[PDB]
């Protein structure tokens, strides 16, 4: 009389084992075990939706994975509970549905477990409150499900007709698409300006090496557009009696970031250690399952009462009091973080070198946002030479705070000076520069950009941006994003004849919908029928001949 509870790894149910009893029974539904299936009558039948018959679905049981129904219907019927104990996103709670409605027998012998990490205490503390499957999240990630399906499986075939065979279209792949597409155009048509600047290498009273760079001339900012001006600019400077106008110090600080959510760790991973973000999330995804971090698709930065506990002692301890912050700092259903503020990247088991490192950027994120800010002198001169203004920068660390955390270290120090000071002018170098187009996008910065639009979500991020790639529309290289042909051909024909489904604010609202019917404040089928109306409007225009508006074919 056992409960059975169903996880949807071996690796999850192995580590959920471990802080489940005897009165347990932890079994993995080997993966997704139902979904949908991988004329109007034929393309219902491929989609395994009917848009016209009120979204009526037809799921069907995975390849491979009667078995594994068989094995979970006998441990069911030996059970007197059953604890779903999916990931906590909406797919998670979709599987579970799945899982429930495969299963059978009444709904009162299903109990939906929720959790942010596999630990000790987080497992006892959801087995202890554990809650019902929530339908409205259920239906939130089938609207998702349904509305990405009628878009792939609709628009693909006119592309094929119009444009190319193989050819895929997506609801979110192809606004993805116009971004870089949109990038490339704004780099192509862009005309670069010559302009100069002009650095001053002076000493101090001292003898000290001052370097300074010309800000104005005349009041007005310095800015050279040929070497004509800039050579008349040095000659004045040349003749020019240097003094110090003014010197301003002031005491600045550095925040530690907050800690991660999966869009920034897909950020700082590609940044700071050149992992793509499909890796980030394999490996993420693996110290999870591990019971090493808290779950990784998240977009909230708060952190849990024992986990700012856990972080202020270790931080206490191991670095001292100057390090600990009065108040823990707040961001904020939580951050991407180590599961164990004890447990270091090197003793980590059964992870290969790069999840070790991974495991490292998240640790030191965590561990950094809960110290002290970083304490320096920053200095500002400004100098007057004739009609000329100059200035210098510089700082000096007074206290590492959280950077004390991150590897050992370069900033500027400026030599002692007071105002009214004479510098003595010992070198001038001017220099050309040109203005420069819009930089193209890195795995960073369209993972930020998809973000800043609110078209990419937690569960979709990384693999957005892994479609649209092996799909052939972009290419990274040197790692930066360039637009292809074919990207540029599909993105112009979409735009022409699915405005709606192009337009960046629709797509962001789209999520807000699928938010509206996960909140119980809209109905997923209306959600559908919405979607629906306005892109078959779309459709059938498209597929007309372009004499009519329909979309142009490739060709000339």
């Amino acid at each position: 009389g056992k409960a059975l509870v169903i996880v949807e790894s071996p690796a999850k149910a192995k580590t959920i084992n471990k802080y489940l009893g005897s009165d347990y029974v932890v079994k993995s539904s080997v993966g997704h075990i139902r979904d949908l299936p991988t004329e109007r009558g034929a393309l219902v039948n491929r989609m395994g939706v009917d848009p016209w018959h009120n979204w009526e679905a037809h799921y069907e049981v995975l390849p491979g994975k009667e078995k594994v129904v068989s094995e979970l219907k006998q441990l069911a019927e030996k059970a007197d509970h059953i604890y779903l104990a999916t990931d906590l996103d909406r797919e998670g709670e979709a599987i579970a549905w799945h899982l429930r409605e495969v299963i059978g027998g009444d709904d009162a012998r299903y109990s939906r477990v929720v959790f942010n990490e596999i630990t000790k205490n987080a497992i006892r503390q959801a087995f202890n409150k554990p809650g019902e499957l929530n339908i409205d999240r259920v239906n939130a990630q089938q609207a998702r499900r349904f509305m990405d399906r009628v878009v792939g499986y609709m628009v693909s075939p006119l592309l094929w007709k119009k444009i190319a065979r193989g050819l895929s279209a997506g609801r979110v792949q192809s606004v993805a698409v116009r971004l870089v597409v949109e990038r490339e155009r704004e780099i192509k048509a862009f005309v670069p300006e010559e302009f100069w600047e002009v650095d001053a290498s002076t000493t101090t009273p001292s003898g000290e090496a001052l370097a300074l760079q010309v800000t104005h001339q005349n009041d007005k900012p310095f800015r050279p557009v040929n070497k004509e001006q800039t050579q008349a600019a040095v000659s004045l400077l040349e003749k020019a009696r240097y003094s110090v106008l003014e010197r301003e110090d002031k005491p600045t600080t550095s925040k530690p970031g907050a800690p991660f959510i999966t869009s920034t760790l897909q950020q700082a991973a590609s940044t700071r250690l050149g992992f793509g973000v499909k890796k980030t999330m394999m490996m993420a995804q693996r110290l999870y399952e591990a019971g090493y971090i808290t779950y990784m698709r998240t977009d909230s930065t708060n952190l849990s009462q024992d986990a700012v506990n856990m972080v202020r002692g270790y931080i206490s301890d191991n670095f001292g009091k100057k390090y600990l912050p009065e108040s823990p700092n707040q961001y904020a259903r939580e951050a991407i973080r180590p599961s164990d503020v004890n447990v270091m990247a090197e003793s980590l088991k059964d992870m290969e070198a790069d999840a070790q490192k991974l495991y490292q950027l998240i640790w030191r994120q965590f561990v950094a946002c809960q110290m002290t800010p970083a304490k320096y002198d920053s200095t500002t001169l400004t100098v007057g030479a004739g009609d000329f203004r100059l200035k210098a920068r510089g700082r000096i660390l007074r206290f590492d705070g959280w950077t004390k955390v991150m590897p050992a270290l370069e900033d500027r120090i400026l030599p002692a000076v007071n105002k009214g000071d004479a510098l003595t002018l010992v070198e001038l170098t001017p220099a050309q520069h040109f203005t420069k187009p819009p930089a193209r996008f890195s795995e960073a910065s369209l993972v930020k950009e998809l973000e800043k639009r609110g078209i990419g979500r937690p569960s979709t991020y990384a693999s957005i941006i892994s479609t649209i790639q092996d799909r052939g529309y972009v290419r990274v290289e040197n790692r930066r994003f360039y637009a292809e042909k074919m990207g540029e051909i599909v993105t112009d024909r979409l735009e022409e004849n699915f405005r709606e489904l192009m337009n960046y604010d629709f797509t962001a609202q789209m999520e807000n919908n699928l938010d509206q019917v996960a909140n119980h404040e809209a109905e997923w089928k209306a959600v559908l029928d919405h979607f629906f109306s306005d892109f078959t409007q779309q459709l059938d225009k498209a597929e007309k001949d372009p004499e009519e508006g329909g979309m142009r074919p490739n060709q000339m």
